[PDB]
């Protein structure tokens, strides 16, 4: 579990996304497995603005923090999860670590800030979400 609060917005798995989610609902993307609804409270989480490959992740299933290297977000097949089919997921980001599907929303952060929440796993990679193309999360 977990999000990102930008302004007045939550960032979520889609998968994990809530009735509340989808009543309040801002955007969402099967494809990059992201859902993105209004909140009334601002939130304080500044997204990275940046193409840096290296940062730390938040791994709830081994409570620890992990400083990876990870790839730019791309459109790759990802196998069959517990929420998903194998199929294809875009903008999505890999590492080598661990990733349980209890660990996704996990976040993943550069110097610059929030660069993604953790989507896949298995096979001993982590796959992220990517935000930092979503400017708009930035304004209105
Ligand atoms: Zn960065």
């Amino acid at each position: 579990s977990g999000a990102i609060y930008v302004g007045n917005y939550r960032v979520v798995n889609r998968h994990l996304a809530t009735h509340n989610d989808w009543a309040n609902l801002v955007w969402e993307d099967s494809s990059r497995d992201l859902l993105v609804s209004s909140t009334t409270a601002q939130g304080c989480d500044t997204i990275a603005r940046c193409d840096c490959q290296t940062g730390v992740y938040y791994c709830s299933s081994r409570r620890k923090h992990y400083p990876v290297s990870f790839s730019k977000p791309s459109l790759i097949f990802v196998e069959a999860s517990e929420y998903y089919p194998a199929r294809y997921q875009s903008h999505l980001m890999l590492a080598v670590g661990h990733s349980e599907p209890g660990d996704c929303g996990g976040i993943l952060r550069c110097q610059h800030g929030v660069v993604g929440i953790v989507s896949t796993g298995g096979n001993g990679l982590v796959g992220f979400a990517d935000v930092r193309d979503l400017l708009w999360l930035d304004e209105e």
